[PDB]
């Protein structure tokens, strides 16, 4: 009696999208295996060795434990998880187990679930963990594609299936940022301006996925001067970075909280790109939009 | 050379769009006509002198002008102008004479210019007459349907026909509000939190149009806290009448800087808010979602 899981990073805020948008990664991805076990306990073991293994504070222990619960389920389980990446890098590891241990209970267990569901109980977990829900980055863990958390409570979730090619490459920096780190850069307030500014280029990107046009995507993804201008002061060489693939690619941006690098190199210039990228990082990956949390 | 027209009211801001978005009516009304005489000459008419006929003060007259200097029209123009409805109400009514000015210009003598250079040209007029560009409302006069303006510097103008019926109910109210002094009340800055939210339901109305779910459009129109919950107080009764229509529309907000209100009243629901209104202001207009200037 077990399942086992592949459970995609993603890429949140995305230029103008701050704890809206959110894109799946094919790539990295937590491999995650949940067994029904006789004894009313709940084990996890982790291939990271600093990552707790206490349920109450492994982000997928605090998920299993309240699905448990609330669906007076009688077995425990043992979760095992193989890590795709590292937390701190901004690319949604820790909401990768979130969102895999909710999709992996209701699947072991037959819960029938929606996944607008299985988000709020993964979200629940990095709440617990974290203080906040990164609703963000779990909710296109659980859909794949494109999605837009619309309403942060009660918990509203816009899916935007993304059907045609878009290549991604993902520059990671050794360097972290967790989640109080990545607030303290955070602006006090905002310019009338900027937020007129980010309406706009966040709607014109919703209509560009519509209209399956990458240049105008990419290009309104490059406009942020809200956060974007100081969160990429903490990352070695994204400026110069953004400014040495300008023309070869439909857009770069900063991943979530960062330090990692996300960008859409065209099609003619993608070993380029990839190589540029390579230069500065040597942890630099070529992935595409992933369709969320899939059972192997 | 003769070219009668219809341009037609917009409806600006839409809640959380501000600034960006813009739905175009089919009704009030501008009607507009333009004959070509000799004379170097700009002639302006207009059915109430309260509207300034000399040319370089009536916007179509700027229009006008700034429209042949440009394309050497060989004859002046003559401009005979039925308002809709009386300019400073929050529909666009200046803008309709803009835009209808410079598609009638383009019509009459058989230039080819662009939907979006039309909207330019137009708002030289609104620019030149007010120093801002009044985009929002002179692209949905020109393009029909919803559109965004997503960048202000240069101009940039993205259409969402309206494919669907959405029932449009006005009321204006018999009181004005100076479009400049509700400039000032208007916050400077902004929380973090309030982007968040505006980002999010402004990009879930886009969601909505492709998904064609007025419930989804009017329930996310409604989620400013930024703009409306100050503009709203010199409205007298509209925040009463929100609650009150509550369950009858998709949806009810201010129309552009106000005092006017549109509201999408529910198929069911329709003769019965059209009362609420008529009940507390006086002047009520049924209408739909318009397609823009166009030849009488």
């Amino acid at each position: 009696m077990k399942v086992r899981v592949k459970a995609p990073c993603t890429s949140a805020n995305l230029g103008v999208g701050f704890d809206v948008f959110g894109l799946c990664l094919k790539e990295p991805y937590d491999v995650i295996e949940v067994e029904a076990i006789d004894d009313k306990e709940i084990i996890i073991e982790v291939d990271d060795k600093n990552i707790p293994t206490d349920p109450d504070k492994n982000v997928a222990g605090i998920v299993a434990k309240k699905m448990i619960d609330d669906f007076n389920i009688g077995k425990g389980v043992k979760i095992t998880i193989k890590k795709g990446v590292k937390a701190g890098s901004g690319l949604g590891s820790s909401a990768a187990s979130s969102a895999g241990t909710a999709y992996a209970i209701n699947e072991l267990f037959k819960l029938n679930l929606d996944k607008l569901k299985l988000v709020d109980y993964a979200s629940y977990g990095e709440l617990a963990s974290s203080g906040a829900k990164h609703a963000d980055n779990v909710a296109p863990a659980i859909f794949g594609g494109f999605t837009m958390v619309t309403n942060y409570e009660p918990l509203e979730v816009l899916h935007i299936p993304i059907d045609f090619k878009l290549d991604i490459l993902i520059a990671i920096p050794n360097i972290s940022i967790n989640t109080k780190e990545a607030r303290e850069i955070l602006p006090k307030a905002v310019g009338l301006k900027d937020l007129v500014n980010n309406v706009g280029k966040a709607c014109g990107m919703v209509y560009a996925l519509y209209n399956k046009d990458k240049s105008l995507f990419g290009r309104y993804m490059m406009s942020d001067k809200v956060i974007e201008p100081v969160r990429g002061k903490l990352i070695p060489n994204y400026f110069k970075i953004k400014e040495e693939v300008k023309d070869k690619v439909y857009g770069i941006t900063i991943s979530g909280s960062g330090p990692s690098i996300i960008a859409f190199p065209k099609e003619e210039f993608i070993d380029e790109v990839e190589n540029i990228l390579r230069d500065y990082y040597e942890n630099t990956i070529r992935t595409e939009v992933g369709k969320g949390v899939e059972v192997v």
